[PDB]
């Protein structure tokens, strides 16, 4: 149908929107301590702590897949990196630190995105 159409360009552009914010928000850890999943070979009992393990990598893959409906669900992805990382590392380390420079910086991109998203459509 023409409507089905319309709606896959909807989706398209969304996804094309949310490359250059998934772009910006990873530029925020030059470090790419969330680049990856976190390995268990290297950390075995990772699952035990974390149910919902997430990483750009990760993301990266269900964007390209066009896997992302709205902006919600893409945030809700990008909030996994950061509340996983601030559970299992302790407040001293350069991990959870990591983790707090990327929420506050991504916040910023993330309050435009939204703006974006409502203003498109």
């Amino acid at each position: 149908s023409m409507e089905q159409v319309a709606m896959e360009l909807r989706l398209t552009e969304l996804t094309r929107l949310l490359r250059s914010v998934l772009d910006q928000l990873q530029d925020k850890d030059p470090a790419r301590i969330f680049a990856q999943p976190v390995s268990l070979k290297e950390v075995p009992d990772y699952l035990d702590h974390i149910k919902h393990p997430m990483d750009f990598a990760t993301m990266r893959k269900r964007l390209e897949a066009q896997g992302y409906k709205n902006l919600h669900e893409f945030e809700e992805d990008f909030d996994l990196i950061i509340d996983n990382c601030m559970k299992y590392n302790a407040r001293d380390t350069v991990f959870y630190r990591a983790a707090v420079r990327l929420r506050d910086q991504g916040g910023v991109v993330l309050r435009q995105a939204r703006r974006e998203v409502d203003s498109i459509g």
